[PDB]
RNA sequence: GUGAACGGUGGAGCAACACCUGAAGGAAGGCUUGAUGAGCGUGUUCCCCGCAUACGCGGGG
């Protein structure tokens, strides 16, 4: 680990304003009047997962030419 | 088929209200635009310096 570990927050939110605009315009056929950030399509979820800058070292028995071909891909 | 693959940090919110840079403080004390340079004496061959190279030229008092 070249750096100390950090944590990345990412969120999943469905655009509530765009959902209401599409629901009036008819492009979204949603019969539901009220959304729910708790659960459902409009669940604004938060999830935090670790992040590391590092150098990755692995050891294996294989032909170098194919391994360098795959790793250059 | 990378414990992978998928995943918006988002929406809203006035740095604003009031506040004298001001009071006092001498540019003065002394100083001729007046002169200065404008006119007033010597009466004939005597030293010394260069170009020459003496046939003579310039020249110090």
């Amino acid at each position: 680990r070249q750096l100390p570990n950090q944590m990345w927050m990412q969120t999943g939110r469905l655009s509530i304003v765009e959902a209401a605009r599409h629901r009036q315009s008819g492009y979204l056929q949603l019969r539901a009047g009220k959304p729910n950030p708790a659960g459902g399509p409009f669940k604004t979820s938060i999830y935090h997962r670790p992040i590391v800058q590092a150098e990755l070292t692995a050891f294996c028995v294989g032909d170098q030419q194919g391994i360098e071909a795959l790793l250059s891909e």
